């Protein structure tokens, strides 16, 4: 029932899903001027050398990759992170116009879109779990702006044509989510939420300073997917992005100087 559009968007959510007013929801402005350096955290780990990239499916809000996690394969650790966060899946949000499209901004700025590189903690065995706890899951966001192509994303934006509408997907074996990746490891870092329904506040965020770039024709791509499933009124999958929520009683910290 939930959405993006007028009638059924993150206004709306709130109905269902109460929590969506709660105390540490995503995602949030990034305010860099009153993000404190924190010198106790560590460096990202980003370990996904053995990544088994498994299919890519459209789900009516996003489109995504999902990964093999019955075993440690692909795994974040280190930053503001305690334990092993396996890789699970990557989607995007995304604009109808290269000026919006992120859920986190920064300094108000919204970017073209936001990759979320979704893990979960493996202390609680499934990912089912893991939404139920407060740490359960850690989201690695990165942000997209329209420039250069960003070679590492066309096997993705190739295959959309495939998987244009809710419910559709495909083999996608052998993709290397390392393409996908900025040269810093620079981050914020807060406490917050699934930034889709059921909105549950079991997230680490951890939002990378650098943006990659992509060119126009790759996102023009990522539009022309469908919110709609095969046989129904064509609704463009664009603006599939929450705005930022109030901080509340949160820090957001910074890994940099
Ligand atoms: N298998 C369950 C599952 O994965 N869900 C979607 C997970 C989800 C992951 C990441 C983000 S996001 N955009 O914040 O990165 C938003 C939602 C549904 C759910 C959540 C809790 C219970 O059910
Ligand atoms: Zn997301």
């Amino acid at each position: 029932h939930w959405g993006y559009g007028k009638h059924n968007g993150p206004e709306h959510w709130h109905k269902d899903f109460p929590i969506a007013k709660g105390e540490r929801q995503s995602p949030v402005d990034i305010d860099t001027h009153t993000a404190k350096y924190d010198p106790s955290l560590k460096p990202l780990s980003v370990s996904y050398d053995q990544a088994t990239s498994l299919r890519i499916l459209n789900n009516g809000h996003s489109f995504q990759v999902t990964f093999d996690d019955s075993q440690d394969k692909a795994v974040l650790k280190g930053g503001p992170l305690d334990g092993t966060y396996r890789l699970l899946q990557f989607h995007f949000h995304w604009g109808s116009l290269d000026g919006q499209g992120s859920e986190h901004t920064v300094d108000k700025k919204k970017y073209a879109a936001e990759l979320h590189l979704v893990h979960w903690n493996t202390k609680y065995g499934d990912v089912g779990k893991a939404v139920q706890q407060p740490d359960g899951l850690a989201v690695l966001g990165i942000f997209l702006k329209v420039g250069s192509a960003k070679p590492g994303l066309q096997k993705v934006v190739d295959v959309l044509d495939s998987i244009k509408t809710e419910g559709k997907s495909a083999d996608f074996t052998n993709f290397d989510p390392r393409g996908l990746l900025p040269e810093s490891l620079d981050y914020w870092t807060y406490p917050g939420s699934l930034t889709t329904p059921p909105l549950a506040e079991c997230v680490t965020w951890i939002v990378l300073k650098e943006p990659i770039s992509v060119s126009s024709e790759q996102v023009l791509k990522f539009r022309k997917l469908n919110f709609n499933g095969e046989g129904e009124p064509e609704e463009l999958m664009v603006d599939n992005w929450r705005p930022a929520q109030p901080l509340k009683n949160r820090q957001i910290k910074a890994s940099f100087k």
